[PDB]
């Protein structure tokens, strides 16, 4: 009701006018939990990690069902109250695209939400693991998978793709919905709260976040800044819809909880502010 929104808006306005995002964000960083990442740091996993400073904790990492090397830089974020799980991963490296799709298949994901661009700051921050119009069919090496591009709808702030993923061995095929938000700079904010929400609701209406499917797979370059921003906003809007009093949602507490599953979620105070703004904006709907 109007009082809940009124409180939400005033609160946001109070924090904004006083420019208090920096400190809130600082307490979150200073209080974030730290768990071991032994597997991530194993020598054999060196070229499976894009950055040495971004690793998945052991307890929540995603394990490939293979026997050779079940390691991938992806973490399982599980939010009980909100009743949603998300997989947050780094942008695939040229040598981990098979793994990426293996994980999608094994986790039974229906959707993949991409928040970065392939080239950022002059270098490859994400190998193109999906097919292009010219060569609509990709075959992934020793992961025994086949991916084909069914449709592509390029819009102003994002692109939506229908992909068909096939297990070459069993011949089972599955529909994968790819949601590429193409205008979110690394360490920056989205185009606007409205393009972001429009994007998020688009992912929601697709049925990719429902418990009928494995967890949505979300990534950016490192899988913590933008990926964390996207997931914190979704989860908070979820809690706002599930609780008797939506105004009781504790953004800092919710982000700290998510941070138990993967380090660095939300990389700048402006990304924390944007996330908050996306929630009270989305709460209207
Ligand atoms: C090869 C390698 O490991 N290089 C390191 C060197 C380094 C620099 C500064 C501090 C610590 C380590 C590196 O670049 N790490 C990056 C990792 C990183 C890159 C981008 C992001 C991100 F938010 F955009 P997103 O998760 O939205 O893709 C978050 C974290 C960094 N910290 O900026
Ligand atoms: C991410 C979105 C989080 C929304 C949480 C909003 C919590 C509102 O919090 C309320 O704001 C009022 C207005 O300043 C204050 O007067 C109340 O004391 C305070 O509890």
């Amino acid at each position: 009701h109007h009082h809940h929104h009124h409180e939400m808006e005033k609160e946001f306005e109070q924090i904004d006018k006083s420019g208090s995002w920096a400190a809130i964000y600082q307490d979150i960083r200073h209080e974030a939990s730290d768990f071991p990442c032994r597997v991530a740091k194993l020598p054999k996993n060196k070229n499976r990690n894009r950055y040495r400073d971004v690793s998945p904790f052991d307890h929540s990492r995603i394990k490939l069902h293979q026997e050779d090397n079940d390691y991938i830089n992806a973490s399982l974020i599980k939010m009980e109250e909100a009743q949603r799980s998300y997989i947050l991963t780094q942008g695939p490296l040229p040598n981990t695209c098979g793994h990426f799709w293996e994980m999608v298949w094994e986790q039974k994901s229906r959707g993949v939400v991409m928040l970065n661009r392939v080239m950022e700051k002059g270098s490859l921050k994400c190998a193109q693991y999906w097919p292009q119009k010219e060569e609509k069919e990709m075959i992934f090496e020793d992961t025994n998978l086949k991916l084909t591009l069914i449709s592509e709808d390029i819009k102003s702030y994002y692109t939506v793709r229908q992909l068909e993923l096939e297990n070459l061995t069993t011949q089972e095929t599955r529909e994968i919905l790819h949601f590429h938000y193409t205008t979110w700079p690394d360490f920056g904010v989205p185009e606007s709260p409205a393009s972001f929400l429009n994007f998020l609701f688009k992912v929601r209406e697709s049925g990719s976040l429902s418990p009928e499917h494995g967890p949505v797979v979300v990534h950016c370059s490192a899988g913590i800044g933008r990926s964390g921003t996207f997931c914190l906003a979704d989860t908070c809007l979820l809690l706002m819809d599930k609780r008797k009093d939506p105004s009781s949602v504790d953004i800092k507490k919710v982000l700290l909880e998510m941070r138990k599953f993967r380090m660095g979620l939300i990389q700048t105070a402006d990304q924390l502010r944007f996330s908050y703004l996306a929630v009270i904006e989305g709460a209207k709907f």
